[PDB]
């Protein structure tokens, strides 16, 4: 494919969400940058319907797979690379333990020199006293590790991992993440050998910023295919 020319430099990104946690309508519109050969992104994001009714860090996998770094020798494992610029569908189920589930589908896909990750996001079946709607999560992202399969009868890949989110009472809320990727346009997309992605995240505030909003770093970096025989 030809994809991977687009991110060679810093490209800029806009996320759009709309949301809806039983009854709860709430949207988010972020804005930043992203630089693929360093795998890095750093965005700021508002709640532009007032204040948001979920915590921030259990949106942070669901507000750009394009940009994380894949190592010279592992170039041709890049599905998301390869469906650009007519990008790809993201779907998961994220299931929270002892508590309800989002549903989220998004479209990864430029519009013009723009990055565009829009997002319908659907929560069913939350304890209204619970660590989700009752905002009980520490502010902040552990560093995690997600692998990746081809999903050779979709044309796409999948991926299934955890998330381990920090309550406030030193406990740990899992969210199980069920996830498949297709794309859109009908070009060809390579198709990867089991392996992983490496994340890492700092979530911090703006001091100027009224709003509610999430300031968000994130390094994404492939890895899992060994590298010997040149």
């Amino acid at each position: 494919s030809k994809g991977e020319e687009l991110f060679t430099g810093v490209v800029p990104i806009l996320v759009e969400l709309d949301g809806d946690v039983n009854g709860h309508k709430f949207s988010v519109r972020g804005e930043g940058e992203g630089d693929a050969t360093n795998g890095k992104l750093t965005l700021k994001f508002i709640c532009t319907t007032g204040k948001l009714p979920v915590p921030w860090p259990t949106l942070v996998t669901t507000l750009v797979l394009c940009f994380a770094r894949y190592p010279d020798h592992m170039k041709q494992h890049d599905f998301f690379k390869s469906a650009m610029p007519e990008g790809y569908v993201q779907e998961r189920t994220i299931s929270f333990k002892d508590d309800g589930y989002y549903k989220t589908r998004a479209e990864v896909k430029f519009e013009g020199d723009t990055l565009v990750n829009r997002i319908e996001l659907k929560g069913i079946d939350f304890k209204e006293d619970g660590n989700i709607l009752g905002h009980k999560l520490e502010y902040n992202a552990n560093s995690h590790n997600a692998y990746i399969t081809a999903d050779k009868q979709k044309n796409g890949i999948k991926s299934n991992f955890k998330i381990r989110h920090n309550v406030e009472d030193g406990s740990v809320q899992l969210a199980d993440h069920y996830q498949q990727n297709t794309p859109i346009g009908d070009g060809p997309v390579l198709l990867p050998d089991n392996h992983y992605l490496s994340t890492q995240n700092a979530l911090s505030k703006d001091p100027n910023e009224k709003r509610d909003h999430m300031v968000l770093l994130e390094f994404v970096t492939a890895a899992g295919i060994t590298l010997g025989m040149d």
